[PDB]
Formats: C-alpha cells, structure tokens, sequence
C-alpha cells in the first residue's frame, strides 16, 4: 500500500545516495548526474516524510552544485553553481547543526573556488562581482589578477576542490551500508 | 560572414519585439503568455546577438511569476522571491540606481517571500527568511508566524507582481520595437 511504497522509496534514495557519493568519490560525475537525476525523480514521490532524508537532499543538493560550477544568458538563474554552492552550505551547517567554526574553513573555500573558477573561464566580469561580493592578500591578488592574468595562482585545480569538498560532506555523514547494498550483496 | 551578421541583427529585433510584448503580458496579467514568450525569449538567448538590461527584467520578472507556486527542488535552494531578492539588488547595481529608489520596491519583495512562505505551509523558511533580510510589521509577522495566516498574513499577490513590474518599467525605454512599428505599418 501507500506506507510500503514509502518505506522502499526510502531504501531506494539511500541506496543511490550512496552509489551517487561513490561515483563523486571515484571521478564518476557522469554516473553522478545519472544518479543524481534518478534520485529527483524519486523525491516526488511519497517518502519518509519526517525522516534524516532532508540532510541526504541537502548534500546531494550541494555536490550537484559543486559538480556543475566548473561548467548564453540564463533567465532561470542570477547565480553560478559555487555562489549558490555557498547557501547549500549554509543550509547544511543549519541543519546539521555544525559550528561555524567546523564550516568556516569549508566556505572560505567554496568561495575562493568561485571567483578563481570564473577567472579561469575568463569572466572577470563575474569574478569581480563575486570578488567584491564575497571575502585580505588573496583578494588583492585576485583583484589585480582581474586584470586578465592566469598565470598567477589561477592554476588552482578543480579535482582537487570537488574532492575536498566531497569529504567535508561526508565527514557529517553516517557510515551506514544501504540495507539494499547489503541485500545485494547477501543475494551473491 | 555576412549572412551572420543579417542573422544578429534579426535576433536582437526579435529579442526587443518579444520583450516589449512579455511585458505587454505581464501587465495585462496573462502569465500564461508571459511564461510562452519567455521561453522563445530563452531560445533566442543561446543564439549570436552581435540588452542586459532587457535579461534581468525578464529573470526578475520570472521569479515573481513563479512567487506562489507549491517536493524537494535540489536545482534550486532558494525560493523563487528570495531569488527575486538578488535579481533587484543586481538590478539596482547594474541599472545605476540609488538606494532610495529601489529601498521602496526591495522591502515589496521581502515582505511578499514570507508572507508567501506563511500562505503555505512553509513557517520554518518564513521564519528564516524574515530574520535574514528583514520594526512592527516585522514583529507583527513573527508573530503571525505560527500556524495563523488572518492576521494580515493574507495580502495581494497581484498587486505585490503588478508594483514590481511599474518598478521594472519606469527605468526602461518607451520605444516601440522596430517589429511591433512594421507590422502596425503592415495593416496600413
Ligand atoms: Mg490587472
């Protein structure tokens, strides 16, 4: 009936939330928006209402962010991926209710990926705006380095920024197997 | 080369035509129309152009558009108004406008977010839109916030779209589109 589909629409989402993380983990972005756009489709459906199912959304909410913000005029969005990467994780930190001390380090980085990520993609229009926006010596640099100059520190690499923040996501994160991993993998 | 170059020209004509005629939607109240030009409008962006003023109405104008609609959205953390928000704020910067001009029309957007969010059943993220952005109006929706919208939590949202879009318009452009003139002279 309606709570059995409920109660198998939860094992479906965390059984993708964790082959979703898996694929981010291992490089995989394109079976993690694959993934990603399975577990969308689920989310319309009845879940476990009340459930910690909201702070698995809010993680893959902010992967799928970080996962595009490296990437014509868009009417359905003001911001870049990083700069609405940075309310994800301010929505994380309020609903995992962390410190803004365990967070601060986090989104200094996002927001340095944001501006850098712009620059690289030559938009020092929008780094400006994000520059001047969010966030001393680095900003100096950046400022002085939107003068159209990426060999200056503009060798950042975004692997390398996807990875850490996949762990700092995961670090709040329980360390649960899927009970429908662990029935796949009981099934041999 | 040349051919591409008739094309632009083309492309921007049609743009402004478009434009002026999802205003002319918008203000007649027909947001079904309004939604079906936008997305010719959004078609039309993608392809060369050889104005950013005319794209950030348009991005405003949507947001408040889709103000009152009812899952979890992972593309989009904000709600359309809190969006809005952003929009008008690079609105003000990019149109040059001081801040007694766009303080009025600002607090609009503010009130209309929570109060939408209160309409729904959404009094968490009133709650956390309102001590975000947002004295006694300010009490008086703290106050209402909890499970009682007839204490004035119940306001216009026709009006509220109608004063964005009269905002909107009094620092556009008067002219008609060099379309709308020809097919005026067409009949004649
Ligand atoms: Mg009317």
């Amino acid at each position: 009936e309606a709570r059995l589909e409920e109660a198998v629409n939860r094992w479906v989402l965390k059984f993708y939330f964790h082959e979703a993380l898996r694929a981010f983990r291992g490089s995989r972005y394109g079976d993690f928006r694959q993934i990603r756009d399975i577990m969308q489709a689920l989310l319309v459906r009845p879940l476990g209402k009340e459930h910690t199912v909201s702070r698995l959304l809010r993680v893959m909410q902010c992967l799928s962010r970080i996962e595009e913000g490296e990437n014509s005029f868009d009417m359905e969005a003001e911001l870049t991926p990083l700069e609405s990467a940075i309310n994800v994780l301010e929505m994380i930190k309020t609903e995992f209710t962390l410190t803004e001390a365990v967070v601060e380090s986090s989104r200094k980085l996002v927001k340095e990926a944001a501006v850098i990520i712009c620059i690289k993609n030559k938009e020092f229009e929008k780094a400006s705006k994000i520059l001047k926006k969010h966030m001393r010596n680095d900003l100096l640099n950046i400022i002085r380095e939107k003068n159209l100059a990426h060999p200056v520190i503009q060798n950042f690499s975004y692997e390398t920024f996807q990875q850490k923040m996949l762990r700092f996501l995961e670090s709040h994160l329980d360390d649960a197997e899927p009970y429908l991993l662990t029935m796949a993998k009981k099934a041999l």
